[PDB]
């Protein structure tokens, strides 16, 4: 009678606990504040999780181990980090279609951003799992309580949905391991082509209004391909794409019922959130001593924190102190998220005084989240020509500095989405209304994201 | 509602979706207007509601994937691979844990590297797995007096009245499981579990620690001979080719199969329809109905399928099923699964096979010998003796040998766990025995012992 | 007492014949009158012959086949033939320096034209063999017997040196063999890697005049290569260099010596010219009754004819008809050579009639032998110009006629001659007599051939 | 001239080359100034002219290829390859042609592909070839009369006095001969004669044709299942790296070495002198007097070395001799060859092996077995017998698995054709049998036949 159906949460028998001391460990480090957590009651959240600690992981060990490698090349400034993906996955839009579009939009961003940076690029998708966000005010404009992300209640605008269910934990693993599945799927299959993914970016040439000005890059990575192949390289010869899982580790009752120990053959167990392959602590839940950096502490996953414009290069220092103590390289990624008018005067003092700690850490552009505003038309927007331009200020300071601007963190889909303002198609602020989708911020849409992808390429051959 | 122990998912603002070809949806519901055997009794509307939320959900497999199964296929089809296929009779929602998937997945590399050796030619690997969920059931009340387990897509093994109820919420329960495994599998056979050199040092820890380990040595020891000769000619793991097992199950409910069907792309031919629920699906001897629903679906998608043939198969019925499921004469889209007892193989399939070769298409022939050996132990458990196993799969050998034509496969009920439901093997597991470790949600499986005692006897049917 | 040192030629037994049959056809074909040849006595040559039947060959016929199938690709338009080297290889000059300065050339070469051309290109070295030449006057300018090539007499200006002696064949098998070996180590040492390669060709763009003009191409061939080993190619996933050798087919008795029939496991015994992969006949001896195109017609080796400004289009379809009788697509390449002043108008009608046969044939350019010209100051010289404006109008032709410029011809060193003029280093008549070292025909020099690479490419590119 | 049978080679238009590094020459001089056995008699000057023709000519080898043998020759070293070293007891200029080469690598490698099935590891493959035409002689007057055939650099076969002068012509066909073998070495190990698979099934003619093979048939079906394992799991020809056969002599005749040498480039540290008539050269008991001019040259050059070792040998002068020509500790820089008759190899070996295994350097350890067990027949040949060559391997074996040391490779005299040279094999080749086609220019070789037979003997005592 109201278009709903109800699936039962099967019931089923434990595995094994984790071993007891990292759990008397795990819970010591959880028994400190969290901010930004849902509101549901304890014994349905503790019955939720007992259901997720034995269900079949989103990633497995090795995967992140990899990872790990991969990054330190990154930090080490031979390899550069590419980051991308919806700003809040929803389950209604968690289909093939879209899922298949922001897939290829980043293997598109890759190609050029390989190209340009001349070294190995890391691909990093905000995907099988970004189904939880902050808020700052817990009522909303219609006066709602605020849609907290698919985790944790809906986003129609009403009292019902949008009240905090732990049921949609069940239900956020279940979307991110079907996700999952169909990236490991679509990765090994011919969508990965890098011959395939660069004949979209020249259907992009030839339909963008800014088409004359990357005509040329686009033709010169063309060659570079067609000089690939006439080499002898065909595709079985590349060893085939990885595409890995990231997202925002903010449910703590999520990631603590995904974590695992690994098997020990590797060589020395240890504790994994297996939820994803990196996660990242956000701008709200990364207080020095709370529960969101004490857990990051405690897991191998290679992890990111979201440093803005209140930083401090002595925060940034305990930072690596709390989350890199044994000095490896690329397991603490730190986001800088500025704003355009701040990147150059604010960033600089930070990177020297975590420079000069003697770690390895990479340094990573979010030109999104500094850079938002609201139009005059109502919706939630941001310039184009200033998210460019942070990335441009981010260039500079490292330049400037001798250390490595290892790569970018943005919010994008392949949809053709009317969220941010400008680009070779400058959707204005009439134009919003057109196709505002996201679930949360703007996106950059896929003509967008690919312009960006092109300009950081001349900004990486500078 | 975690209230009430669900997950509420709202149909409402499910958008509608491209139509497919006009006559791709005339053949499709053509097909599903004819009879259905074996099918769940749930309201046509629950069914709906569910069907609906699967439309739109990830597939559980890619159209590419299912085209590259076809390549190999051929190739067994055509006398130069060996077909492996293997798993649970019945995964359940309670044992889909990554213990258990990885056990069995480790089970079928480790058979499949015995079966490459003995075969000389590329064994493609194919796992019950991530959907096998349903079953039929030639009776619809037990020996308890309820109404039948009929998998865990349909209702449940306890047994209660009320657990076995056909419940369609278990069509999203399936997938969801189902994807949750595949993603899992896909995980492990791009790790260093598929290594062939880690996957052979379990098969000789099964040696040394086995009651017949020095029957299965010499053929152990030269198979690592052959690895390591392998790798003293410069071939590293990462020149190879990584892992690929596929996942297949029966096609049973048409509820679930329909609603996982999805529409190709261009950049192939015409669009054709997949069933993405699986790489590969056969059709089981209860509802391979000639002009029924099974067969009739069976003919729209584009999937490998297989087709299981009994005792009373006739050699003109099986050339029938021929015509009608690989009408374009593409060899390896059609496998048929002989599965008659070890006291019959020997002289009912020679004729079926003479019939089938002399057509002129490719089937890939592959042997169950788990459906036709079946008995009811002395002590109240459902069993199947290995020695008859075995001598199916003899037969089956013997029946192409003396035909010149090619055994192309085995199709096993196989676990990576102890279990004791199959008696005999080198354990010599008793009737007694049985009570153990009887796990099963249905049929008796091999054991991994078992499981791979058979591909060491196989892989020497192989070199004869 | 004289500086000379005399080595016994060892007389050794024999192996079988060559089949009967074929010896008979070989027999027939070789009754054919024969330009140009030297003018030993029948007894010595037949000596010197018959201890060439029975050494070690200098190719063997797997690789000619291999050479066939690539040749097809490029007479498909899909792969681009590149042939370069000395004009005359000189014993003396046989040395690893020399020989690693050619190869090098080559290869480098072949970088710039493989990305321009964007197709595979297919080496051929004239080496391992190119010790014999024509001339147009038995009498030279000091009124001595003209030097012929070291197969043949001497170059020191001497009557004693310049008397032809068949001893000067198993001199060449020799040179030829040690050369052949020499080539087949550097092809398969690192020498080939494109990496070090093109760091040549941008030690190259640093130090010449014309600098500034190539820096672009080489940018981003670079970038090309830095892309190619970004997406993980390394240099053991490419397949190594392979380098063909060949030399105009002109002294019948040295190649008739050695001449082999082919295992039969391939697949039909046939007769290979193991002298070399593949051979050409000269302008002076491509009557179409000769012994040279019956030579050529009896051996399975790709062959090519050298076609001058005398040329017809019904000359062209008859060697066509005799040199390609079951259509082979690469067995025949057509090489043009007509003069800077004359391709534009003197080639198009070969090609209309030569494609309307239905054959299909490899069109070379040889941009040299057409502009050839004495300057002021004695020297005989070439203008790179001239040479640059062959290949130009060659790739005029083909592209108004919808055929494939399938590649050039080229006499070039690794030394730093001065022996053609111009260039950007602008050598002048005055700079000739620096370091003239050529023992026939002006090479283009190190730095020149390459600049012409480059410009080729920049062809291939429009 | 033609005229006079000759080539003619003028000199004085030879420029003048590259100063040497000052210690290098200082080195040079100083190691050759040192007493030298067994070099021809010919005049310094005729010497010298010859010296500086040769001091311009292509190379046989370049150092890239030097340093890549000494990589895997580390590997031997460290008990994770082996080495297989063979060929003509002495090459010919007669005998240098296109069949009689072709034979010999086919022979190579066909013992190599047994040979790294035994071992389970890989096969480093080095040819006596392309230059081994000098050897030493214990007495210059023959059983004839005649001064000694010392090898095609040096004088001829021919019983008469003038060809046996020596003649400094041969050190410039020596060469032309080495290079021209080289040339044709190189196309065929990148032609199909080099794929395994091809080169296993002449192992199988090899074992129905033979009069012994129903011994070896087990392990040669073994191999082959090896083979199309490897091909069952996606490993293609062109996914393998193809052959590679390294040439090596006795490094003999100082005035051919010396013309040989070149200094390398800067791309791999600080210029050395490289021997480039060859990838290794070895030093034969009668030139490898501890202060000799042979010793001294071997530690001037950057090749791996070989030094031959018989049964006067004491574990001092062998600690000597790695410290010596191994001063720099890197392994597989130095191979102790062992050649002590199938009667003495067990007890004289040991302690060689126990005192050089203390000293911390890794020396590749290779047996010859020919050069210890040679006897004069009574019919008039000089020949081996094929079960003391074996025993000799057996033993060398048994010293290092009682030591726990590496049995690191054997040093063999074979050929590709079947000469009657060598007593015994699964042939039995008698005494009466050796007239028929002994053709060899100096010692008994191994047939064809003979050769493989003991690939399969000795990849039997490397499974054991
Ligand atoms: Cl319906
Ligand atoms: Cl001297
Ligand atoms: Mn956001
Ligand atoms: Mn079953
Ligand atoms: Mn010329
Ligand atoms: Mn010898």
């Amino acid at each position: 009678m109201n278009w709903t159906v109800d699936i039962p949460i099967d019931q089923l028998p434990s595995l094994p606990p984790l071993p007891t001391d990292l759990r008397t460990r795990l819970d010591a480090a959880l028994a400190k504040p969290a901010a930004q957590q849902p509101t549901w009651p304890a014994d349905q959240a503790l019955a939720m999780r007992t259901v997720l600690e034995s269900v079949p992981p989103v990633t497995v060990p090795s995967e992140i181990v990899r990872l790990q490698e991969q990054l330190a090349q990154v930090a080490k400034g031979e390899a550069f980090l590419l980051q991308g993906g919806d700003c809040a996955e929803t389950f209604m839009d968690n289909t093939e279609p879209h899922i298949r579009g922001n897939v290829r939009a980043l293997l598109q961003m890759a190609v050029v951003l390989t190209y340009g940076a001349s070294m190995p690029v890391v691909k990093v998708a905000r995907i099988a799992g970004q189904y939880a966000k902050p808020r700052s005010a817990d009522i909303d404009a219609l006066g709602l309580r605020s849609y907290r992300g698919d985790m944790i209640n809906g986003f129609a605008p009403d009292a019902a949905a949008r009240e905090h269910d732990p049921s949609r934990l069940v239900r956020a693993y279940a979307n991110a391991s079907a996700a999952m599945n169909l990236v490991r799927a679509l990765t090994s299959s011919g969508l990965a082509s890098l011959h395939l993914v660069h004949d979209w970016n020249r259907e992009f040439v030839r339909t963008s209004p800014a088409g004359a000005r990357y005509e040329a890059l686009a033709t010169e990575i063309d060659r570079g391909l067609r000089f690939m192949s006439a080499c002898g390289v065909a595709d079985r010869n590349l060893q085939t794409a990885e595409i890995y899982a990231s997202h925002e580790a903010l449910v703590l009752d999520y990631e603590r019922a995904m974590l695992r120990l690994s098997d020990g053959d590797d060589g020395e167990p240890q504790l994994f959130d297996l939820s994803a392959h990196t996660v990242w602590i956000g701008e709200r839940t990364r207080q020095i001593d709370g529960a969101h950096i004490a857990f990051a502490q405690v897991i191998a996953n290679p992890v990111g924190v979201k440093l803005g414009p209140n930083m401090t290069p002595e925060l940034a220092v305990e930072y690596v102190e709390r989350l890199d103590p044994h000095n490896k390289p690329g397991r603490l990624t730190l986001v800088s998220r500025m704003g355009n008018h701040k990147v150059r005067d604010l960033l600089p003092p930070i990177v020297e005084k975590v420079q000069a700690t003697g770690h390895q850490v990479i340094w990573q552009c979010d030109p999104m989240h500094g850079n938002t505003h609201e139009s005059s038309t109502g919706f939630k927007t941001r310039h184009f020509d200033r998210i460019v331009d942070e990335v441009q200020g981010f260039f500079e300071v490292h330049r400037a500095l001798g250390t490595h601007p290892g790569g970018i963190h943005v919010e994008i889909t392949g949809e053709n989405v009317t969220e941010c303002l400008g680009g070779a198609q400058d959707i204005s602020e009439t134009d919003l209304a057109g196709r505002y989708e996201t679930a949360c911020d703007p996106r950059l849409n896929t003509q967008q994201s690919l312009e960006l992808a092109f300009l950081v390429a001349e900004m990486l051959r500078d």
